[PDB]
């Protein structure tokens, strides 16, 4: 099984995506691995099975196997970068909240079902997959196991001894993807960067593909096992860049500025964002997804000549250009409306606008503001990909995108972001967790989620509608923080310790190093007698570039 | 521009369809040309100008020019097959009527508007495009000229020498494209047929794409000039399309119980294509060509294929159990569309009931009526598949409603018995009477005209001077005029057939495809079909064979 964006790409460009056995995998210099997928798979693979239980020792053992096998098979010759999600920008936090609410509700529903058929549950509580959020006790124990694992491998396995290993764990702010991109940019910025560096990124997900392309690195490949643990899906972005080039070649006869594959790829990326539902979803009945891309490509080819240049200029949205592209693309909405208007017969404008109005209600200045926020959202996402986070606090305050036909008068819109700063882990926990998960928090905060008189009780509804789109309130930053103030100094010692940001590690084997690395859990794993790891700690701001 | 379905596949498969200059057109063995679009283009290019007039010799000159240019540029090495539409199966009768009725209505509206502005029109009659129908005086004249043109070319132009020319004109029954397909099948039947034959089919229309694929020929391409007549051309290689589809569906390779076979997948792909509507069957409600509809069909196909014991379209024979399963799944489309606009089931039924009463003017929308709708639909799908794969299997069958059923009503069809009788093509005057409005009656022999005008004519109800047109839309107009019962038409006609004039009797018949070639030992005077306007061929070098009507028909 493969993700939708992957397959669609595959099908659009035959000859492109490959399936290859172990021995036919090429040589690679750098391997990037976002761990969150692995942690989920190793901790809760059988969510259908209300009876399934797994102990931490088994989780960690399993996480270890994944790293060992992936490393053994990809054999990165220069760099291995392991990332675990740290605290995310607010813009990502609404989606994180959604998933966590959905997840708790779905597991409680399944439990209730099992009970209704008179089944008897295990007595020990379930693994609450919502514990896979930066700053929880589970993530802290995991973090210690991963560090240990790296030290162990460095100290025992020759194949881990000639490589620079980076570990960016849950205390280092940013989603693992964003962290990987940040490291890729700093590498590109180093004066001797070899443009033929061979990168391998583990995964097939839409955001990974976009990440690999946004890098603009010549040789970038995504990889994943075919059968879920041997053959592997292998996607070469160098070929994909070539397929894209050939597809867009016709513009060489049409545009009066330089056709540049790198610039075309940037606009291709922007169009992929316009149809993505993985950030701001479109209304389900508009069928705006991957299948709409050919229409967006079509419209791009047609209009690019009148534009005078590209739309996504290395992450900077050209607003006049963008407005014209949208205006043209906006026909799509009436095409869809017309299927509905037909049924009504058994003036179009009055009917189309009252079609739109009816959806919005699920004011005139509401349109413009929603329009403006949407454009801001696009710029925010573009920044995230090309430049890194430009606002930790900004978010898109609606559950759905506006109708494209409603995005206009945006060409001189003023888009100013404040960088702000990441939440402390516990602020993050309260901003992403449902009351059903309250046990993941320190005691001193738990009542904010449960108690009828809590000042922010409305952010933790036990029941809510779902369309996935989870219909729950948007947290007001000031109210969340204000409410926590009164509780913060009731935090235990180990808890104040978890409530901190912490740095990325750079690690490598050294012939001239020996010390004792203590087991994170003595009963399950040995201490490292003779640990040969040399480390450099990377300062938090080290790879951040200012616009 | 290009047709919608072409545009669609161009967008779905982006490295499929090039625009090429003349000098880059590959070599072709066989060129197939259906002529009707050309004839319409040369006879009435400017319908918004109510003043435009054009003499027949001019129309013929321009047709000759179009043909000469396409032949020069494509230069088929082995075969050129030119077809004009002959009488069509009655399956097409409603749509042929629809176009001709609207054409006369639209012409009259333009004239009325010109006169409202105080314009004065030429006193000579405009060209009635309804005359482009088998067996008219205009089509018989044109036919004479096209035979003359073939002979002239063969006799004078070396690139027309050493190639076999076929001309299947308006007196040979069948739509041009399907006479072309019959030819292609007769070629494949031969022991020495070369699988590497390079075929070129002129045009970009959806039926042409489908026929190309239905041929299962390895190298078949479509071509049409980018701008109508340094010139550029759309070129679609079906070899490439086949590969693309092979990929789109290879995911199935592991999921299925039975042998994965690209040929069988193409069959099913072509079947799905029929669901968006054609000349023969109205489209399913809410299912038009665009981005979502089609992948939905194809996505559903991906999803459900594993569950079946095999393919749905088995070489042109519909597998009814499998087709049902498929439609049933696809129907989820209907509820989603409706949920936009168990209480639900009740409201949906009343939604659907309204459509059936309002659009098909039926009285009682019962389960039995719904089962009847389902039966008509599936028999239509099977008629079309026969038509593409085996050749027409009933000359009389037709779809009897102007609108299709809801996809959600098409069920309970698994064990349906589908029976067709071959019958035979109408004589051209029988089609001509059927398909024309009273405003074009002067194209018919005088002896039949009262049938379409007289208040006591037994078939007067078929020729309403006024009618409604559903004009929603891109989209195709639905013309709401009655379906002809051929038994009543033919009985009314027998009151008049024996009154035909001698020249008219000569046009009311079927006649054969011609096969023509340069022969060095041949020399004779070929007469001008119009002495005052075109010269005799003093040294005609054409040798020829008349191909009997049944020569390429296969009993199923
Ligand atoms: N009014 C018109 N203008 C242009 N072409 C027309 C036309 N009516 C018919 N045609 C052409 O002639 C073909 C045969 O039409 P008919 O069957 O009514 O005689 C049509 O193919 P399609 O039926 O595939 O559109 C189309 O190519
Ligand atoms: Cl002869
Ligand atoms: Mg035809
Ligand atoms: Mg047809």
């Amino acid at each position: 099984g493969v993700p939708k964006f992957y397959r669609w790409i595959s099908e659009r460009y035959p000859c492109l995506s490959e399936v290859v056995k172990e021995h036919q995998i090429p040589e690679f210099d750098n391997l990037y691995l976002d761990m969150n997928g692995i942690i989920h798979q190793c901790s809760h693979p059988n969510d259908d099975d209300v009876h399934f239980r797994i102990s931490d020792d088994k989780i960690f053992t399993d996480i270890f196997h994944y790293l060992e096998v992936l490393f053994r098979i990809i054999k990165p010759r220069k760099v291995f970068f392991m990332a675990v999600d740290g605290v995310a920008p607010r813009a990502k936090m609404n989606q994180q909240r959604g998933r966590r609410f959905r997840s708790a509700k779905e597991a409680e529903d399944k439990i209730k079902k099992a009970i209704e058929k008179g089944e008897t549950l295990p007595t020990e509580a379930r693994f609450d997959s919502n514990c896979i959020t930066p700053g929880t006790e589970f993530m802290a124990r995991l973090h210690e196991h991963l560090k240990y694992f790296v030290n162990m491998k460095i100290s025992t396995d020759k194949s881990w001894q000639g490589v620079t290993i980076y570990f960016s764990g849950h205390e280092t702010p940013g989603e693992g993807e964003h962290k990987i991109m940040e490291f890729i940019r700093s590498e590109k910025a180093k004066p001797d960067h070899d443009p033929n560096t061979r990168h391998c990124l583990y995964g097939l997900d839409a955001d990974l593909i976009m990440l690999g392309l946004t890098s603009h690195e010549a040789h970038f490949s995504l990889l994943r096992e075919e059968v879920r643990f041997t053959t592997f899906h292998l996607l070469h972005l160098s070929l994909m860049r070539e397929y894209i080039d050939y597809e867009f070649s016709v513009l060489k006869e049409k545009i009066t500025f330089k056709y540049d594959i790198e610039r075309i790829i940037d606009d291709w990326i922007l169009m992929g964002f316009l149809v993505g539902n993985d950030f701001i979803p479109h209304l389900p009945h508009l069928h705006i997804n991957h299948d709409a891309l050919p229409l967006l490509y079509g419209t791009y080819v047609t209009i690019l000549p009148e534009l005078g240049g590209y739309i996504n200029e290395s992450g900077h949205l050209n607003l006049p250009r963008f407005e014209k592209y949208l205006v043209k693309l906006s026909d799509f909405d009436r095409e869809h409306f017309s299927e509905v208007f037909v049924d009504l017969k058994w003036l179009f404008e009055t009917e189309f606008r009252q079609y739109k109005r009816t959806y919005y209600m699920t004011s005139d200045d509401f349109l413009a503001d929603q329009a403006a926020c949407y454009v801001q959202a696009i710029q925010w996402i573009l920044h995230y990909y090309y430049h890194g986070v430009q606002s930790w606090s900004w978010y898109y305050p609606y559950h759905y995108a506006p109708f494209l036909s409603d995005i206009h008068n945006i060409s001189t819109l003023k888009i100013h972001f404040e960088l702000g700063k990441p939440f402390k882990p516990f602020e993050q926990l309260l901003a992403v967790l449902p009351a059903a998960s309250k046990n993941l928090l320190p005691a001193c905060y738990q009542h904010l989620m449960t108690n009828e008189d809590s000042p922010i009780i409305e952010y933790y509804p036990p029941d809510f509608k779902t369309d996935a789109v989870v219909l729950i309130p948007f947290i007001d930053e000031k109210r969340l923080l204000e409410a926590m103030e009164t509780c913060n100094h009731s935090l235990k010692k180990e808890e104040r310790k978890r409530n901190q940001h912490s740095e990325c590690l750079m690690c490598w084997y050294d012939r001239d190093t020996e010390f004792i690395y203590p087991s994170p859990w003595p009963e399950k794993f040995p201490a490292i007698e003779r640990c040969c790891t040399r480390y450099k700690i990377i300062s938090l701001d080290a790879w951040r570039v200012d616009i």
